[PDB]
């Protein structure tokens, strides 16, 4: 019979052991570098309030991973709940202070399930803080917290993640390098002035470093080095407003591809959302608006059509973020969709005004690339 | 900055504060995901083979009733000390889908979906017909209002009433069409289940006679034993059809089942649709990357035997080209990315699915060499014209 003994209650990290898919995404490669992301993003986050100037990470021999920052640290002191705040924020989802804009003002993480997921698919997981003046060390095994030690009082602070993934949880543990390499070059590009360094001591060691001073103009950079710019010019603009920020660097490639990259709090919305929507929107109106107003092809630009050749970051900084899962592939803030639509519209119609040449340039390449289509679709 | 810093959210207070973690977005898609939470729940015992029946009506007044003639939430007192029905409203992680003993194939998995529900809702009302009595429990800002035992009942069956709250969502309307769409798959997906769609807003479904005719209200009912193979019709009905027999195969192994349809059109669009346990996997997963490369392996050797090609390179993305597919797999240990189920992640599925689709498919193409051979040249026309582009 179906009743009341059929339904169960799972304990925090039991959900996540469970049912991994719903915080980590899958138990394939994508899953195994989610982990990664968890405790790299939380990192950055402290680089975003500005608390940290550095992080590094190490893709450790064993299979750990070993993530550093001179940022605050993992609260130690003895928390509301009883358990000291190191273990609440390994061991129990929901429980985080990124539930309000007062400890981090923008950030990426925001459910306070992150780096608790992290120690449930994790065999081991060491945590090494210099906070309150004083080092910390703490050791979960299986999740299990070992105990809080306390070491040398030390004036430097900061929080340093260990973890070795679960490999009854996951297919393959071993990590990519040029996957993690990406990633982390990506938040250096974000964060103007942070440096991340990577270093990858798998069995001489490489590593990278990575301080782009350039900030999102060099990340455009970087994507137009092996495909040829059409244009000298690179579209710089910086919106500013209630709990959302928005930086986009533009540039197009004399190539037949879009290059689009969106991200919310540094967190890579690699399915967009409302943000890229909001600067496809405008993007469409402002291309077609000026090539109206120019010079013809009676039909209206396709968005895709436009963005075949281009290179563009649309880095939102949200207060009250809106993300579709643990992974965040997407960003749901409606308010966002309309913020962005407006600051691309009116910016981007003022860079193609000043820049005359290299605006004749990429609208004769939505044309070209336009007519294409219609051609081919004659077929 | 510390431990004053630090909170912990206590389950439903969780979901208040972060919706999209759970529903997506608390735009249309997050809004239409507290339906599906809900039918989900009423077409797993549908697949447990318990319900027949599922009725989702669309209220004026905003709410959605959800009924089913399954086995009804568990109302007993659970080992927690409180009713059962409570513990599956009001806790995540909570449900009887964690093993597979009360559901063999089932959507849900998480524990999480109508308690959810229950935290993005104003009100959700519930009436249970089980052990012998009509059971009712209204949630009033998720918070019990108590569990009272009425009429006496020989049926069975669970009538689940939300109603989202509007601080959460930014439009509260939802789309007949949309829950039209989804509650009709359901229906080709499951060969017994007849599900009734009903928007009580709504009124349709010589002048004189319709006036004095009694007032209808908009209505539909999805009951389709044709399954899949009906379900390949429906995506073909706006499309040309380029060959008549709709391609029908099974695949039954260690802990999945797999059924596929498929049928090209003249279209230049790929209509593939995916689903593990009748939930809509449409962000693609192992058992859609499995069919896809069994799929171009299929044709790309079918096409160098018939010396089709044999001659330089059929890829996946333009054999696909025009067709209209339903891959849906029973998976009694699934994988989703997220609550809102986006993606089949089983690794063991994407092989199983390959090795199924390699053995059939083949069987299908070989059986029907005039349907086989009309496939193999839109593949060759829609390939000479993905180099034209170059
Ligand atoms: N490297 C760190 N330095 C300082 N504080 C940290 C660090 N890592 C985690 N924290 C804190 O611990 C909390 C919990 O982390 P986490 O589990 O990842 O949830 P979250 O960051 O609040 N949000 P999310 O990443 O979406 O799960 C965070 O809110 C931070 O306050
Ligand atoms: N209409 C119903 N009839 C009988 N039992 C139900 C019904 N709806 C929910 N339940 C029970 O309540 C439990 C919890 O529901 P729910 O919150 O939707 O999570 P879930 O069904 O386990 N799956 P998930 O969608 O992955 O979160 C289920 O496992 C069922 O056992
Ligand atoms: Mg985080
Ligand atoms: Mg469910």
């Amino acid at each position: 019979e179906y009743g009341a003994a059929s339904i169960t209650i799972l304990e925090g990290l039991e959900a996540v052991r469970k049912r991994p898919g719903m915080y980590i995404g899958s138990t394939g490669e994508r899953g195994l570098h989610h982990l990664i992301w968890e405790v790299v993003d939380n990192a950055v986050d402290e680089a975003m309030a500005g608390y940290a100037t550095t992080v590094n990470v190490v893709l450790l021999e064993d299979g750990g991973v070993e993530v550093a920052d001179d940022g605050r640290g993992i609260p130690v002191a003895t928390h509301a709940s009883g358990i000291p705040t190191v273990d609440v924020v390994m061991t129990q989802l929901h429980a985080g202070g990124k539930f309000d804009s007062d400890a981090y003002a923008i950030s990426g993480g925001l459910h306070g399930v992150g780096v608790s997921v992290v120690n449930a698919l994790s065999t081991r997981l060491e945590v090494e803080i210099k906070r309150d003046g004083y080092e910390w060390s703490q050791v979960y095994e299986k999740s299990e917290p070992l105990g809080l030690k306390q070491g040398a009082p030390t004036k430097k602070t900061g929080s340093t993640v260990r973890f070795w993934a679960d490999p009854a949880v996951f297919e393959t543990t071993e990590y990519d390098f040029e996957t993690v390499a990406r990633r982390l070059q990506e938040m250096a590009f974000l964060n103007k002035g942070l440096t991340i360094n990577l270093t990858d001591e798998r069995v001489k060691v490489k590593s990278r470093t990575f301080h782009y001073p350039g900030g999102l103009v060099d990340f455009v950079k970087h994507i137009n080095r092996t495909k040829n710019a059409i244009h000298s010019s690179i579209v710089d603009f910086s919106g500013k407003g209630t709990g959302h920020e928005v930086e986009i660097a533009m540039q197009w490639n004399a190539g037949y591809s879009e290059s689009v990259h969106t991200f919310a709090n540094t967190i890579n919305t690699h399915e967009g959302g409302t943000h890229e929507e909001g600067f496809r929107s405008a993007l469409t109106s402002v291309v077609n608006k000026y090539a109206k107003d120019r010079k013809d092809k009676d039909p209206n630009l396709t968005g895709d059509d436009i963005r075949e050749g281009l290179a563009a970051v649309i880095s939102v900084k949200v207060s009250e973020p809106q993300f579709e899962g643990q992974t965040k592939t997407k960003l749901g803030n409606t308010e966002v969709k309309s913020f962005v639509q407006k600051v691309c519209n009116e910016q981007l119609t003022h860079w193609f005004e000043a820049n005359p040449t290299d605006a004749k340039v990429v609208v004769n390449k939505a044309v070209s690339s336009a007519q294409a289509r219609i051609a081919a679709r004659k077929a």
